[PDB]
């Protein structure tokens, strides 16, 4: 069973922890990857009820199982905070335009 289901993509907790660790490391070092500069601030315009405090940062999680290193980020993202706490896993899949919905 999937711990997080983003559309058709299936992710386990280990998939999320691995992606999160990479994104947080880049955040700490003040570095970014890709043309859209990840990781970067996630403003939460959607208004999700996150259990952890802001600021939030978004980082791509890939269905391939690889850690994001540039190029197309796909539709899925892990959102973490300043303390490297997982806020949640969100996706563009099933959401209009560039909006997000939570992965179930
Ligand atoms: N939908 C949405 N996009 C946000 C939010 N905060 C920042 N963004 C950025 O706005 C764009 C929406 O897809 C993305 O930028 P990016 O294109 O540079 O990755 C996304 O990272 C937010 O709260 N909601
Ligand atoms: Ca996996």
């Amino acid at each position: 069973a999937c711990d997080y289901t983003c559309g058709s993509n299936c992710y386990s907790s280990s998939d999320v922890s691995t992606a999160q660790a990479a994104g947080y490391k880049l955040h700490e070092d003040g570095e970014t990857v890709g043309s859209n500069s990840y990781p970067h601030k996630y403003n939460n315009y959607e208004g999700f009820d996150f259990s952890v405090s802001s600021p939030y940062y978004e980082w791509p999680i890939l269905s391939s199982g690889d850690v994001y290193s540039g190029g197309s980020p796909g539709a899925d993202r892990v959102v973490f905070n300043e303390n490297n706490q997982l806020a949640g896993v969100i996706t563009h899949t099933g959401a209009s335009g560039n909006n997000f919905v939570e992965c179930t």
